[PDB]
C-alpha cells in the first residue's frame, strides 16, 4: 500500500543515543516508543548513507525504511566544494525509495529530512529509470513529501530532479528514436508546457544553409538523417527588450566518427554525444517552470556523424558562418565544428552571458572523470558564479585552462585558419577549448566539457547507472541565483 | 668577440617612434643615431620575441641584435596568471643570445631590458644545452649584464636560471650515467658548494630495509642497479629547532615500466622519470645560495625500475612503512609505490608543510600537457602562495582536485589496503594523487604531477628542445617568498 521512510543521524558524542529527525521522532511517538525499541533490537546504528526496514509498525505504513543522514549539522566541506548535508540527504533517501520499491510498494511518503528539496532530490533522481522499451520493469513508485510543512521546497527539488531526469532521458534514449527532429519535438513539447511565454523553432537544412552554417553542415551530410538547428526563446523578463542569456549545446544525436570511425567497444554510449543539447534545453524548460524573471536563449544544432560515400574526409576545408576556415583533419571531431556555427549565431541576439555545454573530448574524462564538468571560461566572475551554484547542487564544477599556449597548437595550420584537432596528443580538452574560443568574441564567455560526466555508475550515490544529465541542476541553479 | 643584445618596444598610439629601452637609447646616441637610422632602414618594426642583426655600429660591438620586447608596460594578464612583460624580455633575450651563438661569438653583454632578473633568466636558460657526451658542440657563449647599475638583479635571474638549468642537466643525462648514486653525488656536491649550512645522507640499501620502506624497495629489487635514499638538510634558520619544511622527489632514474612494460616508442624519454627528485633538490641547492632563512629537509627515494627474475609482479602486496598494505595491480604505476614511503618518512620532521614533485602520470599530460604543472593540494593556502609564485616565474601551475570521490576507486581493493591503479582508467592522475593521500596525514600538503611539463619543444619559448626542469623556478620563489 503505502511505504515510509524516515531518517536519522549519527550520534554526536554528548548525546546518548542518535537522534531521529522531526518526522522520526513524531512517528516514533506515534507508535509508542515502538521504533526507537525495534532499531535498537536490530544491532549496530545506521551510518550515512545505509538503511534497515522495519515492518508491521503501523497499520498506514507495513513497510518502514529507516535511513543514516550522517552528522546533521554538515555544512558546506571545505576539502569536497560541496554542500555535504545535502549531499548525504540525496544519498540516504535515494537508497531509502530503492529499497520501498524492490518490496513492490507503489506509493511511499518522505521525511524532508530538514531539506526537503535535498531530500526530494534524492527521492527522484534515486527512482528514475529509463524503462520505456523494455517488457519487464519495476513498479511505478509515487514519492510525495511526508507531512504539509515543506511544500515549496519539496517541490523545488521536485522541479530541479525533474529537469535532470528529462535531460537523462533525452540522452538514454537510442539515437534511432532520438533523431535531430525526435528532440526537437520533445525539447519543444516539454518548453510549451513549461510556460505559455516561449518560442520554438525547429530551423530546417534550407534555414541552415541561408545562415551559411558550413563548417555544421559538413557535418550533418554523412548521415541520411536530416539536421536541424533548434532554437528555443523564453521571454521572462519584465522587459522584453532586456539582452538575453544564451546557452548553446552540441547535438550530436549518434557519433560513429564518421571516416575517422571509433572503436568497436562501447561505441553504443555515442548515443548520448547530444548530452550538451539535453543538458541545456532541459535547464531552460525548468528555469521556464520557476518562470524565472530572465530573458533566455537557446541553441541547439543537430545532427548524426556518420560515414557513407557523402561524408567529411580528413583534411577537407569547410567555412564557418563566421568566415574562417576549418581544416577538418579529424571527423571525429565533429563537435566542435558545429559549435563554431552555433556559437558564431549565439552574438546576434547580444547577449548577457554565453554559456556552452557539449560532451567534447575523451581528454576530459581521462582528466577528471566524472568528478566534475571542466569549465574554461574567460571571466572569473562567472566561473565563480558556476562554481557558487555547483556547491549547493553537488554536482560540481572544476575550472580548466584558457591559454594562448593552446591556441597556438590549433591555428598552427596547414591549409586553413585553424585546424579542429591539436599539433600534439597532449591536452585535447584545453586544445577543443582553445578552438572554440577563436569562435568567441563576447567578454562572457564559458564552456563546459561534459564527456566525463556522461555516464554514472555508482559515483554519485542518487543516480542509478546510465547516462547522468549532469550537470543539469548546476545550471538550473545558476540561472535562479543569476535571476535575484 | 663581444656582442650586444639590445631592446625595443612595441610602438604606442602617441609615440612617433617605437621607444628602446634606456641602454638601446643611450646606444644609440654613443654612434650619432646609427642603430636608428640602419634600424629604419631595414623595414618593418620589430614586434615581441622577434630579432634583427645590425653590423659594424661599433668597434667594440661587431654584432649588434635588437629584439623586441613588446608592450613597455605590459604586466599582470589576467587571463594567462603570469606577468606578461617578464615572459616577453625572457623570450625575447633568448633568441637575441641564440642569435649571437649562432654568428659563433664568445660572450655577450645584455641590456637589462627593464627587469635584470627576467632579462638573465631569459640568457642562461635560452643558451642551456645538454652537449657533454657529443663531438660537435656550439660555441660556449659567456653572457654578462650590460651596464652596472642593476647587478643584484641580473644575479638573481642568473641564479634562478642556473637551479632549473641543474634540474635539465640532471633529467636529460642518460640513466646508465645518472644512476640513483649518480644523481645523488652531483646533488651533494651542488648543495655543498652552495652552502656550509647542510648536510647530505646518501642512504644505502640497508637503512632503507631498516626503515621498513617496503613499498619503495619492492620497485627497486627488479634492478641491478643499487637504491639510495637521499637525505638533504640546509639549516638556513636563525633557530635550529624551527620545524622545517619538506620537499620530496619521485626519483626512478629509468622507468622500463617493468613486468607491465611500457611500449618502445619514445621510452627513451623515461630516463628524465626522476624529474621530481631533480626539481626538488635544486630548488633546495638555489635557496641554500640564496642562504633563505628557514630550515629545508629534502627528500628523494632513488632506483630504477627494471623487469628481471626478481620484480615486481602484478598482484603483489607490499607492506609501506606505515603499516599499509598496497596491491600492486600494475608495476608502471612506480612512482606512488616510492613516494608512499617517502611521504611516510617525512612526517618524522615535524616539517610546516610537505609539498612532493614527481613525473608522476601519462593522464596529467592529456590532462593539461606542457601549459602547467597540476598541483593537487589539501591547503587553499598552500595552492594560493604557489599560484602566486608561478605568475611571477611564469611557470604555470594549475589546480587539480583532491576528492573522496577519486580515493573510493583506490580504496575498493581486492587484497590490500590500497589498490596502486584506479578502479577505471578515468582521472587518472586524480586516482593517483588520491593514492597519495592515503599516506598523508600533514594539513599542509601540496602534490605536484610534473609529467606534462617534463619535456619542451617549442612552447616555451627560452628553453630549447628537451628536459625541461620545470618548474624549479616557481618552487624558488615560493621559498623566497615564504622566508620573507
Ligand atoms: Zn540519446
Ligand atoms: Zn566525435
Ligand atoms: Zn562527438
Ligand atoms: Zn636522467
Ligand atoms: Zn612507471
Ligand atoms: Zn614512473
Amino acid at each position: 500500500t503505502k511505504g515510509l521512510v524516515l531518517g536519522i543521524y549519527s550520534k554526536e558524542k554528548e548525546e546518548d543515543e542518535p537522534q531521529f529527525t522531526s518526522a522520526g521522532e513524531n512517528f516514533n511517538k506515534l507508535v509508542s516508543g515502538k521504533l526507537r525499541e525495534i532499531l535498537n533490537i536490530s544491532g549496530p546504528p545506521l551510518k550515512a548513507g545505509k538503511t534497515r526496514t522495519f515492518y508491521g509498525l503501523h497499520e498506514d505504513f507495513p513497510s518502514v525504511v529507516v535511513v543514516g543522514l550522517g552528522k546533521k549539522t554538515a555544512g558546506i566541506d571545505e576539502q569536497e566544494n560541496w554542500h555535504e548535508g545535502k549531499e548525504n540527504i540525496r544519498a540516504a533517501v535515494a537508497a531509502g525509495c530503492r529499497q520501498i520499491q524492490d518490496l513492490e510498494i507503489p506509493s511511499v511518503e518522505v521525511d524532508p529530512c530538514g531539506d526537503a528539496q535535498a531530500a526530494a532530490e534524492g527521492a527522484v533522481l534515486g527512482l528514475y529509470e529509463y524503462d520505456d522499451l523494455k517488457q519487464k520493469r519495476k513498479v511505478v513508485v509515487s514519492a510525495k513529501l511526508h507531512g504539509s510543512e515543506d511544500q515549496e521546497a519539496w517541490q523545488r527539488g521536485v522541479l530541479f530532479a525533474s529537469g535532470q531526469n528529462l535531460a537523462r532521458r533525452l540522452m538514454e534514449t537510442p539515437a534511432n528514436e532520438m533523431t535531430p527532429t525526435k528532440f526537437a519535438e520533445i525539447v519543444e513539447e516539454n518548453l510549451k508546457s513549461a510556460s505559455i511565454k516561449t518560442d520554438v523553432f525547429i530551423r530546417p537544412k534550407s534555414w541552415i544553409e541561408e545562415q551559411e552554417m558550413g563548417s555544421f553542415l559538413s557535418v550533418a551530410k554523412g548521415s541520411e538523417e536530416p539536421p536541424v538547428f533548434l532554437e528555443i526563446h523564453y521571454k521572462g523578463s519584465p522587459n522584453a527588450s532586456e539582452p538575453p542569456l544564451v546557452f548553446v549545446g552540441k547535438g550530436i544525436t549518434f557519433d560513429s566518427g564518421g571516416i575517422s570511425i571509433k572503436a568497436a567497444a562501447n561505441m553504443d554510449l555515442m548515443r548520448a554525444d547530444m548530452g550538451g543539447a539535453a543538458t541545456i534545453c532541459s535547464a531552460i524548460v525548468s528555469a521556464a517552470k520557476l518562470d524565472l524573471p530572465i530573458n533566455i536563449v537557446g541553441l541547439a544544432p543537430l545532427c548524426e556523424n556518420m560515414p557513407s560515400g557523402k561524408a567529411n574526409k580528413p583534411g577537407d576545408v569547410v567555412r564557418a558562418r563566421n568566415g574562417k576556415t576549418i581544416q577538418v583533419d579529424n571527423t571525429d571531431a565533429e563537435g566542435r565544428l558545429i559549435l563554431a556555427d552555433a556559437l558564431c549565431y549565439a552574438h546576434t541576439f547580444n547577449p548577457k552571458v554565453i554559456i556552452n555545454a557539449a560532451t567534447l573530448t575523451g581528454a576530459m574524462d581521462i582528466a577528471l572523470g566524472s568528478g566534475a564538468t571542466g569549465v574554461f571560461t574567460n571571466s572569473s566572475w562567472l566561473w565563480n558564479k558556476l562554481f557558487e551554484a555547483s556547491i549547493e547542487t553537488g554536482d560540481r564544477v572544476w575550472r580548466m585552462p584558457l591559454f594562448e599556449h593552446y591556441t597556438r597548437q590549433v591555428i598552427d595550420c596547414q591549409l586553413a585558419d585553424v585546424n579542429n584537432i591539436g599539433k600534439y596528443r597532449s591536452a585535447g580538452a584545453c586544445t577543443a577549448a582553445a578552438f572554440l574560443k577563436e569562435f568567441v568574441t563576447h567578454p562572457k564567455w564559458a564552456h563546459l566539457d561534459i564527456a566525463g560526466v556522461m555516464t554514472n555508475k555508482d559515483e554519485v550515490p542518487y543516480l542509478r547507472k546510465g547516462m547522468a544529465g549532469r550537470p543539469t541542476r548546476t545550471l538550473i541553479e545558476f540561472l535562479f541565483r543569476f535571476s535575484q
